[PDB]
């Protein structure tokens, strides 16, 4: 495959309905669709949401931190939704990735406000910002952003 | 001084009263007191809150990102409140600092829940977590945490 591996990040705990103990199937659908987008080409995807049963089976904080950091480091590209409101864990990961010089694509909801230390990464780290209004738009544009950051 | 420089981080935008355009004086007081704690010993403090007029004068996202990253890198120690709710920018910085192997002290409100990728850094990065119930407790314990992480 052109892309050997990706780490896919995004809000996790805040998407977990504490009445159900998992993420809704609509939220799971966004991630599983992007995962399939990559796996269908033989690209390895690392992703905590799928890894931890969509919220049913959280790892310990030490374990989550270790695996997330290791897999971001191993992956060729880091692709993440910073989240609205902001995902604390994903923002730590954005720090790890940008501080490491990891190629990254940030998926930002169109017309939503994101942190200065997220949007300010554009053309200062190896990052591309992809603004979107639906899942289909992400699916249709993501490979371009990925290829551009990988090429740098 | 024992500590040459510190970067002090914490929630910024979320503390900015959009009716007043700045942080309240109570919130400014927490930071100015910690700044004085270090400056009174000749330690250089970098801090975006004081730098940007407590919210009155935000830099551009690119500028904030560049200065924050540069000053965290220059500082001997990174001291930050991750915030409740989480500060997006501070979480990016926590990523930068931990990914860099920067000595760090995280100031966490006692009995509040923080992200797994924050608390999970304990004994996996050069970090000490300082739980607190008031400003005075931070002031009274901070040098110990700082000295321990610097010594590693």
């Amino acid at each position: 495959p052109a892309v050997g591996s990706v780490f896919l990040g995004g809000p996790f705990r805040q998407l977990v309905d504490p009445r159900t103990g998992v993420m809704s199937s609509g939220d799971q659908n966004v991630f599983s669709r992007l995962i399939e987008h990559f796996e269908s080409r033989g690209t390895t995807v690392y992703n905590a949401h799928r890894r931890e049963a969509w919220g049913a089976e959280f790892l310990s904080p030490a374990e989550a931190t270790r695996l997330d950091h290791d897999e971001i480091k191993a992956a060729d590209v880091f692709v993440a939704f910073p989240g609205v409101p902001a995902s604390p864990g994903t923002h730590v990961e954005i720090g790890w990735a940008s501080g490491m010089g990891k190629p990254m694509v940030l998926l930002l909801e169109r017309d939503e406000d994101y942190a200065f230390l997220v949007t300010g990464l554009e053309s200062q780290a190896n990052v591309e910002i992809l603004r979107f209004s639906g899942t289909e738009e992400i699916v249709e544009r993501l490979d371009g952003a990925v290829a551009r950051v990988l090429g740098r």
